[PDB]
């Protein structure tokens, strides 16, 4: 009090890409005036990044595509995250770590 932190109403879901369809990772967050996704421990580019903010204290909304192509090139130890990062005047908030994999229909 007085401020409050970027508090997260919707946080990236764990998704899967079926097939060869590109999936949407949904993010928003209050107070927020900055919102960018982080996958893989990288900085996603701010052209990737369709915003939506509004007003209720500021309200935004982001949302990223993540193709096949995108984790079938990404060679790491774990599987393909992404990250949602909310900017505020006080600080940064954190959101939940989402997993995305390509799966295959029977």
């Amino acid at each position: 009090a007085p401020g409050t932190l970027p508090h997260f109403i919707e946080e990236p879901e764990d998704a899967y890409i079926i097939k060869s369809n590109p999936i949407a990772l949904r993010c928003k967050a209050r107070p927020a005036m900055q919102i960018f996704f982080k996958c893989n421990g990288e900085w996603v580019h701010q052209n990737e990044h369709v915003s939506e903010e509004s007003l209720d204290l500021k309200v935004r909304e982001v949302f990223i595509n993540v193709t096949r192509q995108q984790v079938e090139d990404f060679h790491g130890p774990e599987d393909y995250w992404c990250q949602c990062v909310a900017w505020s005047h006080l600080g940064t908030s954190k959101s939940r770590k989402a997993s995305v994999r390509i799966a295959y229909l029977r």
